[PDB]
């Protein structure tokens, strides 16, 4: 039996360099821009939006099987992260969303886990240290490509010292990346929206500009040949100019051979709003983001705005992916192995699968199972039975039967 | 959400739909069970295939790579992986064992709209600031303090507007007179903006999205792209269930003839309220009998097929996996 | 839509409430303490009331010939898929607790 | 049972010191920027109706376990924050919220825990004494760049002295950061908006 024959290599060719073609958005020059871009209102009021609705998931653990084993180890871990109904969860639980916030807007974030010896004495999370993109030097790699160790620089927290190429092994951490396309690089989430974010600030600029001379007005004053600069008649005219511009009420009095008038532009002011608002709506849209975050709702629209909010969870849904994969790989097992030294499967994060509101019609259906069960002598024991046996569609309609809460909610 | 693998056969896949093809070596371990089991997919990237290598008969044998190992310790060069040990994923595959790449046809409708936003940009400080003009006397000599003043009163028309121009009687200041209004290109580059999308076949607008007048029914639109992307689901299946499920069934049953299949469940329109409605008829037909989950199985593989599907999928092999032993 | 950065809100809120007051709360009364209680509130995301309303309703009618309603009540409730059982709202023991 | 090898580090890179690259909106200079948005109508129209849905939530306590003592102790502090249905509560809870409102606006805000004897034996919560990130002069951190204390400096109500350098350990106080990064520092929520309001 033999191991890979193929290494991990970089997504590299031609003037593509670790998935980056254009210079100016390359290394850590490349994160000053995605942070400049959190002060964009339509960035934060999409970031508000996306990060929210990963949080309010419903995140439960699913056990490796049936097996009382298997519940066992999977309460260890629901109890671990604190999981409720409201997802507030322990301290920690929080902690992670954070992290995986960093990985959204600059491509990757990590966090250092530290265990402590429980009341039980069984080794428990007792904090994730948070670690910055600003703060990461690069990743180091074994000789077949595979990630080993990350390199740190930066300053501590109250300036105490400066912390210089510190390396911390994989194996104590916890990594987020963004869209890894296998070659373990992640990416913003914010890399297809800075053509949209340039052209904004652009447009702002542009209109500013245009609206004042078309506000006030462009004066001219048309004087004979004989008057000179740095003459009293010189004076007179600057202050016609001046004051037609900075007090109109003041009114202009001409000598017959001096003209005052405003240059004619020829035209009604261009209308850029509607261009200006195609690009800053579509800052969401390079977010996958299928409802216009701008006009929200004002103006003429579609009947069915519910529609697009569905078709926005298929973004939202991967990134919970995202999140849960990460958590499942570097976190689970490094909680479980210490205590369970033989441990071969893990215990699960998954969340409730949010895509369409088809709520009426289960609490129907809901309504009917327990009318068909009614008159038995254990109505819980015998509708847990009667889900389970459901098709698919039908069952998952319900909500999750959750026998990992269950077993936490054993009273001893 | 599953096992970590999983997810990287679909990133793999992802690779396939944007450049043609992608491939992922197939790395097994010893099992606590004594099996073979999957231990990793390495992924490989296009940009890092060199070839296919075919036999004599034009079947796909082998995989060339030339790459930079990840981190930067040395360059790989020709490296040669029999495609027995890989899984291939083709987009588009017309039975030459080509992929294409999703995005072809894409390209000009991407072209376009680049070169619109150009124009649009130019057009709009042209109309929305004004060329300045400046007429001045056959004596008026340049390397004179009167070409300056002419040189600074054209600069400050588009730097300093509220600043004001003082001309004496023989000079004409005026704007370019362009006879008309800006032409509205709007139109055009949302044209050629949404038909990017068009071309991947999606057939709602992801430009506009809930914007503008519109059909009342954007559900039938979403349940039209659905042909599109049940085509790629398809398509990833075909390559799971011809390259990996045979690879670890094989070394633990030597003997197999017949292999499981990947599958998903076809989403196509919603009938949820009606197919909800028939499932509590149909529990309420078997409510009285002595064993409900075994009754009810029975009566809905019984069902024609377009009733039996309406309700999801009966799957007896997580019933299997659900068995604690 | 606004509702998901509104429940972020509550969330940084109960976080910190739960870190720096309770367990300063909790420890001076119960020194051997290893695990604490949490504020926590409702997620408020859609209106689904009428269709809640009415489920409560067939739930009420099932257990109705129980000699212990009440009891019995509680019980299918806490069986109900994760969906279904949130729609109702919170059967809040610690109330129950207090309100003895 | 190994301690963190890795320290809290500041996000700084650059330009960028302690997430601000603004220097108008750096320090306390940044602090009266966000308080005279305050005085702009669409921004107090907004903060009327965030606030007020965050305090309308129906708040509640759950218990640690569904184990009677676990029950207990959820119980007692159910009754030391008076919850209720309309989240009116007993003096302390509505104190919490007016400083979580400071954090949201000026990115930190604390308050000092005070207990007492209850009538029962037990210690209780007597109140919470905010503090304003106007009278706050920087948290002290650590050598792993945890905080350990704020350092604080403002006139005391009514004008009787000028308090200088005050020092409260962080185990005696509830610290609000908002949209804390990792780092333990805190952004104002009106940042984004000053573009727009300007």
């Amino acid at each position: 039996l033999e191991g890979a024959s193929v290494p991990v290599m970089s997504t590299s060719y031609d003037v593509v360099v670790d998935r980056e073609f254009d210079e100016l958005l390359q290394g850590k020059d490349g994160l000053l821009v995605y942070h400049k871009m959190l002060s964009d209102g339509t960035v934060k009021n999409a970031l508000n939006y996306i990060f929210g609705r990963i949080r309010s998931a419903k995140w439960y653990v699913e056990p490796a099987s049936t097996d009382p084993e298997d519940i066992a180890i999977a309460a260890f871990i629901h109890a671990q992260l604190g999981i409720d109904d409201a997802s507030v969860g322990k301290y920690p639980f929080g902690r992670l969303f954070a992290i995986y916030e960093n990985a959204y807007i600059y491509g990757m974030a990590a966090g250092e886990i530290v265990l402590t010896l429980g009341a039980d004495g069984k080794l428990i999370l007792d904090k994730i240290v948070p670690i910055h993109p600003f703060n990461i030097d690069e990743v180091l790699y074994d000789e077949e490509g595979g990630p080993k160790a990350l390199k740190l620089s930066g300053e501590v927290k109250g300036g105490s010292q400066f912390v210089s190429g510190l390396e911390i092994p994989i194996w104590k951490t916890v990594v987020f990346l963004h869209n890894d396309d296998g070659s373990f690089t992640g990416q913003s989430a914010l890399r297809a929206a800075v053509p949209h974010w340039l052209a904004k600030r652009a447009l702002i600029l542009l209109i500013n500009h245009g609206l004042e001379r078309f506000m006030i007005g462009v004066p001219t004053l048309t004087i004979p040949k004989s008057v000179r600069q740095g003459t009293k008649q010189w004076e007179a005219a600057k202050e016609i100019v001046k004051n037609f511009v900075q007090k109109p009420r003041h009114g202009i009095i001409l000598p017959d051979d001096w003209k005052f008038d405003t240059v004619d532009l020829k035209s009604a002011m261009p209308d850029a709003i509607p261009y200006l608002t195609y690009h800053d709506a579509g800052i969401a849209r390079a977010l996958g983001i299928d409802f216009n975050t701008v006009q929200l709702n004002m103006g003429v629209q579609a009947i069915n705005i519910g529609e697009f909010v569905s078709l926005t969870q298929q973004t939202i849904i991967s990134l919970q992916r995202e999140f849960a994969s990460a958590v499942n790989l570097y976190l689970i097992p490094k909680l479980v192995l210490p205590n369970w030294p033989s441990a071969t499967r893990f215990p699960r994060l998954t969340f409730e699968m949010e895509e369409r509101n088809d709520f009426s019609a289960a609490a129907n259906l809901m309504g009917m199972l327990i009318n068909a069960v009614k008159d038995s002598e254990d109505i819980p024991t015998e509708l847990k039975a009667l889900i389970d046996a459901l098709p698919s569609k039908m069952r998952r309609a319900l909500g999750v039967v959750d026998e990992v809460r269950e077993a936490v909610r054993q009273p001893a």
